[PDB]
């Protein structure tokens, strides 16, 4: 079933059920995911009005870009040209600049296609906005099917040669309750090396570094409390996990991550070379999410993307988009129920 | 009482019905006016879902910027500064460039007063956003009241000096059907001079014409028609009406055009300097609103603003909006029924 309302200051909320009774909500506000559940619990993180992704906090489940991620200085080059794009994290451009597609109302239409239905949300970012050469025309499909998949696809074509790295910034809790925090999960990700960050800037390094056999080794199954007790100074640095993790193996076919407690598991499929993974590292903000204060280490994103700093470590990709030239990425979360054992106590 | 209903593409449609039981409907894509009607008859050019207006007509009811009206080569110049904006129109900028202001779908809040209904739509148009520096955060709140009065109140700030100039582009008909002339209309129009278009680009002449006693002289009201039958070569190379009249005492207090046809008749009140008249010159182009084919001159533009073509003629106006200053405009459509 579908069903469609006013979700607040002039959006919608889409709300899908599939067959098995898994349900999961939208809204054209950013074209993001709003909230999944089973049997009444939230797998992820949302509020549950617009407002409040505008005044709480407007990134979570939503469409970023054109550009994920920071950009040094606000500074990259297209086509030999050097472009300076809008500066909103000190000199930094962060996820796109100020105002950014999250913050938009996109149009939409609904497919439905009965074991599978499909969210398509368009937008067009014109040229020169916040730096960008452009027109940029995009599109975001969100699709659930009878299989438990979420699937997000992008598609994108511009007018002029410029760069594009859009991703989806979900947050995941198993708890369904942000006011606990994730430790207690399972980490599997098939990555063995990560991308150090300069300092608390945020910035990255410069360099490639191994992580086999650290605290930050998840290759193997382990808890996160591992992580989030180590004393490795890049964790110390950003009191948590906020790192573009390398993908050892590229394809949509393979499994790259997987987020279990108990019998739940999320499993991480994608076409991009890297995954981003930020486990809000907030403190004592509490931000309130239904009405409970979620704690540091509250959630945990898996953002697939180019990673951040190819301008400055160009073997990490190029995301240029030549005029004309098509994009298209995707990624897939699917749903499973005792995949693996999973008893543990914290 | 207020109804919103789903207009399609994610859009809504927000209704307001007053306690004389006139209609009034907008859609926050584009800030815009969708309908306006009496007894059942429309006084406006609308459409009947979203998909129309983006796949047929963009512009009819819209709120059009962030500079309303054709600019020469698409030049600005900002503090000193010559900066290109997005061309659309040929070399020209036309209404804000392409996938402009009056495309997106903006956010919006309802206030009810009682007598009085507000709908406050907001927007915030990027620096760079088509060449233009920014940010500007811009609303426009809509508002109807049970003394039949519409009323258009816009309000922006920037972060960096820039150009503000917008307009409402609602269109009239009291005929209430596009297949029919607003020639039999009355039009009568506080204005003594206007503003010559250079040839078929429709860009500014450069000069400003006093329209004491031609055809063009509304100041005591007149039928429409003999605009239309002028021989001006100005009515003849446009074949209609399509300039900016320049209205002869500014304020808002003053009535400043009238538009009649039989019992009914809309009033405009406005605190900008001018009036741009367009009458749908579109020829045999028959584009489809509530299934009737619209005919050349079916249609007729109040769009009180700032006249275009001030890059060339200074006298004109200024439209630049210094960082941090606010602006503020307001246009008030009043609708009569004689009695
Ligand atoms: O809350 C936005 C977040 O987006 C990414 O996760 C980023 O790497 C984090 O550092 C934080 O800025
Ligand atoms: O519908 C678009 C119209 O917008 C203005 O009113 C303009 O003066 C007309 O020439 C036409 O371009
Ligand atoms: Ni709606």
């Amino acid at each position: 079933s579908i069903k469609i309302r006013d979700f607040g200051l002039g959006s919608d909320l889409i709300s899908l059920t599939n067959k098995a009774g898994v349900t999961i909500s939208f809204t054209n506000l950013g074209a993001r995911i709003v909230d999944w559940q089973k049997d009444g619990k939230h797998l992820i993180l949302g509020f549950d009005s617009a407002k409040e992704y505008l005044e709480k906090d407007a990134y979570p489940g939503a469409t970023v870009g054109p550009t994920a991620g920071r950009i040094k200085d606000g500074l990259v080059k297209i086509s030999g040209k050097d472009y300076i794009l809008n500066q909103n994290e000190g000199p930094q451009t962060l996820h796109g600049g100020e105002e950014s597609i999250h913050t938009k109302l996109w149009t939409y239409e609904v497919t439905d296609l009965g074991a599978e239905v499909q969210v398509k949300f368009s937008l067009v970012s014109n040229d020169g906005t916040n730096g960008y050469p452009g027109k940029i025309e995009m599109s975001v499909t969100h699709s659930f099917d009878d299989d438990n998949k979420w699937k997000i696809h992008y598609e994108a074509i511009s007018d002029k040669d410029t760069v594009f790295n859009p991703t989806g910034h979900v947050y995941f809790n198993l708890n369904g309750d942000a006011s606990e925090s994730v430790e207690n999960h399972g980490l599997r990700l098939a990555a063995s090396r990560f991308v150090p960050l300069k300092d608390q800037t945020e910035i990255v390094r410069g360099d490639i570094v191994d992580i086999k056999n650290t605290d930050l080794d998840f290759r193997q199954e382990k808890q996160l409390s591992n992580a989030f007790n180590s004393n490795m100074e890049q964790v110390q640095l950003v009191k948590g996990i906020d790192h573009p993790f390398l993908l050892d193996q590229l394809g949509l076919d393979k499994e790259q991550a997987r987020l279990t407690l108990d019998d739940t598991s999320i499993s991480v499929f994608t076409d991009q070379p890297s995954i981003v993974i930020f486990t809000a590292n907030f403190g004592d903000l509490g931000t309130l999410y239904h009405e409970k204060k979620q704690v540091h280490h509250g959630g945990i994103t898996f953002a697939c993307q180019v990673s951040p700093g190819s301008e400055q470590i160009p073997e990490l990709g190029d995301i240029s988009l030549k005029a004309g030239e098509k994009y298209q990425a995707t990624t897939i979360y699917s749903l499973h129920t005792k995949l693996e054992h999973h008893h543990h106590h914290h």
